[PDB]
């Protein structure tokens, strides 16, 4: 039988501050249900160690969505609210099967748009350089679809071992640290000033696959939302 993520101590802090959405944005498990052993092939403990997300289908997801702790409701914060908002993770991105082209593994999202997507991507040109098998950030600086609304950055080539991420938002600015190295330093997010519905996500969100049956798979060794206020 499949082992539940909550059978070990490692992920209990974040499971106390999340709901699981799967296979769409519909609720699959509340925080309480995650803490009490919710399990399936989309969401289980691998190697006794990794919180593993699996999902097939274009635009489908298996993702944790940040919640107020202790059974609270959806959280909502702002890039300019004066608080530092922090998420950390340690992620093993395995080699993906044929048909999977891009998997979003962390997000800053609001009521209506993704401010930040960190995604694995099989192949893409950025700024006239061709890159393969890598980790990318996509930041939105507007709501339109032309290329001027996005800032896209090569963060790192995918490694076989765990890669660590820290995301910080303070005073309308975004910083992304990858394996201890600051790669994105103070990206402007002031377009989003006043939007007070932002929240973190993490897991697997499958983008533009070429087969809807191909299963994306991501393993987390650590994940936390870091409260700079200690309630
Ligand atoms: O690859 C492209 O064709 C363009 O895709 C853009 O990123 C989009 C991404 O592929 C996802 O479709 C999607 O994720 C969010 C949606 O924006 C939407 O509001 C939905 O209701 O919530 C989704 C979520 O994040 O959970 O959104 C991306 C988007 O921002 O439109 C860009 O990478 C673009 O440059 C590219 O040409
Ligand atoms: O485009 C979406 O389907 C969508 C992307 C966001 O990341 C987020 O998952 C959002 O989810 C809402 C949704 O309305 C859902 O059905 C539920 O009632 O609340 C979600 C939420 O904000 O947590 O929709």
């Amino acid at each position: 039988f499949l082992t539940a993520v909550s059978s070990i101590d490692t992920f209990l802090p974040v499971l106390n501050e999340a709901k699981l959405q799967w296979p769409t944005s519909a609720l699959a498990a509340s925080s309480e249900e995650l803490l009490g052993g919710y399990v399936g092939s989309q969401f289980y403990l691998q190697d006794g160690k990794y919180m593993q997300f699996q999902i097939a289908g274009s635009s489908n997801r298996c993702e944790l969505r940040q919640m107020i702790p202790d059974g609270g409701s959806e959280i909502g914060w702002a890039v300019d609210d004066g608080t530092t908002h922090t998420a950390t993770s340690s992620i093993v991105v395995p080699e993906q099967v044929d048909g999977v082209e891009e998997v979003t593994i962390m997000q800053i999202h609001s009521g209506e748009a993704p401010q930040l997507r960190i995604s694995w991507i099989r192949s893409k040109s950025l700024d006239g350089v061709a890159y393969e098998d890598f980790i990318m950030s996509t930041v939105r600086i507007g709501t339109g679809d032309s290329s001027d609304n996005f800032v896209k950055t090569h963060l790192a080539d995918r490694t076989a071992g765990a890669m660590s991420f820290q995301i910080d938002v303070k005073d309308s600015k975004l910083t992304i640290t990858v394996n201890g190295n600051v790669v994105v330093n103070g990206q402007d997010l002031s377009f989003w000033d006043g939007t007070d519905s932002c929240y973190f996500k993490a897991g697997a969100y499958n983008n533009n696959p070429t087969s809807e049956s191909a299963t994306a798979r991501i393993k987390f060794a650590a994940l936390a939302w870091v409260d700079h206020h200690h309630h």
